[PDB]
């Protein structure tokens, strides 16, 4: 049922869409070195303005982020394909300084749509083994990040979303995850708080 | 020999080339509502920085009028041509909100006059803007392609400036088809921007 009140309340203004796609993409891009701050990112996302020092790819990026949030909600219960990804990229580093992989990602991809269920454990293999195969230049923690939150929609699971911070927990717990453990990834979603029951107002 | 030093100092920083693309690109934006600075339209020139307040429009218009300066100069003592002039108008209006017969007439008057003054730029300007051939731009177009003449022919270099942009305006209202008077006296009333910066290339 909240996907539906995500759907329906994307035109209205401070909305369950907007608030989410405002954490989601504040937290996704600081960590790969955005300097958006919160109000100047909810400036850009509102109003179209731009704040504060930046360099032109980091607003370009930030732009693109928007768009490929956007797409990424409209998108929802397209199966993943490569092609799919790398539209997602190509529209992240659209007007930036950059303007064995296949069939590794082709078994992940299968292995995910053969599950019985989807979990939190599910998801996070996903995304360690999306990100240790590394298809993209760049972006791969971001695009990876949005497809993360594609399966945590399509699935009705709590909505977890990775969020910076001073001692870099998130990029620590990939490192600490190898093939076959992915507790680290596991715990490290666990920790954060379900977004769903943040602002179920 | 003041174009010259123009492509010399081309590949340069902070130079002639600088000088007279920050100056000449803060007037023509400014004057279509930019809302950059000196300092912010300096820095985003030289280190590609975006500072202060700005709608999207304005940053990406102001990079596609770098682009456009850096192309009209590489593209110096080329003739104009309708391609040429929608090749200015795409890169100028590139990722933004958006994104002849008469003007053929134009550009053939004036590539068949045999000396180019003040009066031919002045004139060519005032018809292009009658023309209008471009649903927007046309201001920036057109002072590009101003811009352009002077330095082919090596006329006093004259950037038209947002102080005086009203006067620019109401000297264009007061002309007429026949009567291009006003914008040449406007034109005069502006000071030649070789003899402000002389110690870059004089001497």
């Amino acid at each position: 049922s909240f996907l539906d009140k995500l759907i329906e309340t994307k035109e209205l203004k401070n909305s369950l869409y907007n608030v989410l796609k405002h954490n989601f993409l504040y937290h996704s891009n600081k960590i790969e070195g955005s300097t958006f701050t919160t109000e100047a990112l909810a400036l850009l996302l509102d109003k179209n303005v731009v704040t504060g020092r930046h360099t032109l790819d980091d607003v370009q990026e930030t732009v693109n982020s928007s768009y490929v949030f956007d797409t990424v909600i409209d998108s929802l219960k397209e199966k993943i394909t490569h092609n799919f990804l790398r539209n997602l990229h190509s529209s992240l580093i659209f007007n930036t300084t950059l303007h064995e992989v296949e069939p590794k990602l082709d078994e992940l991809i299968e292995w995910y749509y053969s599950q019985s269920e989807v979990s939190i454990k599910v998801i996070a293999e996903f995304h360690y083994r999306f990100e240790l195969i590394h298809p993209f230049q760049d972006g791969n923690g971001r695009i990876g990040r949005f497809v993360m939150l594609k399966q945590m929609l399509e699935n009705n699971l709590p909505i977890k979303i990775v969020s910076w911070d001073s001692e870099d927990l998130y990029r620590n717990s990939l490192n600490s995850c190898s093939l076959g453990n992915y507790v680290p990834l596991i715990e490290y979603l666990s920790s954060l708080e379900d977004f769903r029951e943040v602002y179920k107002m």
